[PDB]
């Protein structure tokens, strides 16, 4: 019925980019249904729901600037499902993207884009149009 | 020829637990060959080598206290390979383990152990003997 875009960003890793994430999610809605956590014993259900969303998504979009086990885990499951993946990283003095994420990239099905906050809407438009 | 144990810990996520990791690795050597990064354009090879180590390991051991994309990614690939997994977490004021890692646990093939530094050698002995 509609293209599904899975979005993932850090939560327990840190909520420093929480405002940037809502900007990304709101842009993504222009291109399809966005499947993403709504962030304010429960962990198993959280794992289940994100795994199902990732599996049925047509594109996986990850903001990978803040280090996060959960985001890395979701990317690992996404790769093993051979998902189309877009990773968004903001270079910063003292912050280097994991070699496991940068090294997973191939420039087509798994893309890593270095960007800064001001251009994120333009980047998303360019990737999705 | 020998049982292989894959060990993963944060690097670009942060090297705060680097001394704890060497203690874990040195204990793991008692139980088999330890496949792990030796930490002091290169990312693709790093990704390749860890992915091959994880795939041929008989147990995957991850220290998941420090949030890390790479460790999460390795756990995601390990789960999709249906690896036997042992995750080690140290609870701390203000630090909560990712729901994606805690929620992935099943108490048998994927185990999450909460522990503190003083007992890590005893824990490893108990899991591996
Ligand atoms: O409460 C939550 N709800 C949720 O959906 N997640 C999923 C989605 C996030 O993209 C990702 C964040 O992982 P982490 O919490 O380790 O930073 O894991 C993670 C948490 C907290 O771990
Ligand atoms: O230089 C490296 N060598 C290496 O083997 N890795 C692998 C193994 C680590 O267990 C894991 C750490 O990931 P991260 O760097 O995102 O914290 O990724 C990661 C890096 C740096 O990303």
């Amino acid at each position: 019925m509609r293209p599904a875009l899975y979005f993932c960003g850090s939560i327990r890793g840190g909520r420093e980019d929480r405002t940037l994430y809502e900007r990304i999610v709101s842009r993504l809605r222009r291109f399809g249904t966005v499947l993403t956590e709504h962030v304010a014993g429960g962990d198993r259900l959280i794992h289940e729901q994100n795994l199902e969303w990732l599996q049925q998504a047509d594109v996986v979009v990850a903001e990978v600037t803040q280090p996060s086990l959960g985001v890395g885990y979701e990317l690992g499951r996404a790769v093993a499902f051979n998902k189309r993946i877009l990773c968004l990283f903001r270079p910063q003095s003292g912050r280097v993207l994991s070699a496991m994420i940068r090294g997973a990239a191939d420039g087509s099905r798994f893309q890593v884009w270095d960007y800064e906050e001001g251009e994120v809407e333009a980047l998303l438009d360019r990737y999705f149009e």
